[PDB]
């Protein structure tokens, strides 16, 4: 069996992408946002403080003719970026672009931090790391990837972002219309639980390829490209005016610059972020300095190959035994 269903971005600026899901029956659909970089499902729902939600859908389980308590099992989940949410756990059918799952943990949030309430448009998360990663307690459940993986055509899912435009998350197939020339493959390292691999270099604009290793994650969750201070210090050294701010929290440059494009190694092939791609507009209303999608990692800890990155290529997320990470142009 397949799956494909369209992702669509939030706002303006891509800041994230969601992408609809059936839980229940009769079906109540929800808007997740497909995080490769966590491993839990979860929603908005009755069972959350009523001060806490603001105007997302949320999922009742008590309409839901196949819902079921999963007695005594808790889930607490704090993200990246100081984010946070927790509550209790269901199972119930779960069905994404025609590919369902049935029995699948499906985390009710009774308390959600700032962050999550503000963004109307996002219902919950879908988990896409490793199972590993999850966090229900006394009994760790399975991601959605890893419960229809015995049930798909390939054990496999793709990632074709848009760039301020919708895109796809196909699940069991390889769509040989959706990229150009051929798809380089590359190890994974699921160790931590992550789609981590390692990129072969870097360039800046139409500079010199420089041949480094780079240590990072595929992370469909995260908006921005977080790379170590030396990339990023050899990338904005090239825009006019552009300059790290410590009350921004991150590197901004000129509005009126023009960025260079970004490109990334992926085994013996190169992929190109358009500096268009880069660019996060002004950092508050009327401002003349905007903000940068390439950020430094060192207060994080590990390189993010975030959206913008994946948005510029067409991403295979190989589940195989021995899982592998796709790349091709499109």
């Amino acid at each position: 069996s397949t799956g494909s269903a369209t992702t669509t971005p939030i706002d303006s600026l891509d800041d994230a992408y969601i992408t609809p899901v059936q839980i229940g029956t009769p079906a109540q659909t929800l808007n997740l946002d497909f995080d490769t970089g966590s491993s839990d499902l979860w929603v908005f729902s009755s069972e959350t403080t009523a001060s806490e939600v603001d105007g997302q859908t949320i999922y009742t389980p008590s309409k839901s003719t196949t819902a079921k308590l999963l007695s005594g099992a808790t889930w607490s989940i704090s993200y990246g970026d100081g984010s946070s949410s927790s509550g209790d756990v269901y199972t119930d059918t779960v069905s994404v672009g025609g590919l369902t799952v049935t029995g699948q943990a499906v985390e009710s949030a009774k308390k959600v931090s700032s962050s999550f309430t503000e963004d109307s448009t996002i219902d919950g998360l879908l988990g896409l790391a490793f199972s590993t990663l999850n966090t229900v307690s006394p009994t760790q459940q399975k991601t959605f990837f890893d419960n229809a993986k015995a049930s798909l055509d390939s054990p496999v899912f793709t990632a074709d972002l848009g760039y301020h435009a919708p895109g796809t998350y196909n699940f069991g197939f390889i769509d040989t219309t959706a990229y150009t020339g051929s798809i380089t493959y590359t190890a994974v390292s699921t160790k931590q639980g992550f789609w981590e691999w390692t990129s072969t270099g870097y360039a800046v604009g139409s500079g010199t390829f420089k041949s480094t290793s780079i240590d990072g994650i595929a992370d469909t969750g995260t908006t921005l490209l977080y790379l170590p201070a030396t990339v990023v210090s050899a990338y904005w050294a090239q825009v006019s005016g552009a300059k790290s701010s410590s009350s921004v929290g991150g590197y901004v440059f000129p509005c009126s610059a023009t960025l260079p494009s970004f490109t990334f190694g992926v085994g013996s092939a190169r992929i190109v972020i358009p500096g268009d791609y880069i660019d996060f507009g002004p950092i508050s209303t009327g401002s003349s300095s905007c903000f940068g999608g390439i950020q430094s990692s060192a207060g994080i800890g590990i390189n993010i190959f975030g959206d913008v990155a994946l948005k510029a290529a067409f991403v295979v997320f190989n589940g195989a035994t021995t899982p592998t990470l796709g790349f091709a142009s499109k």
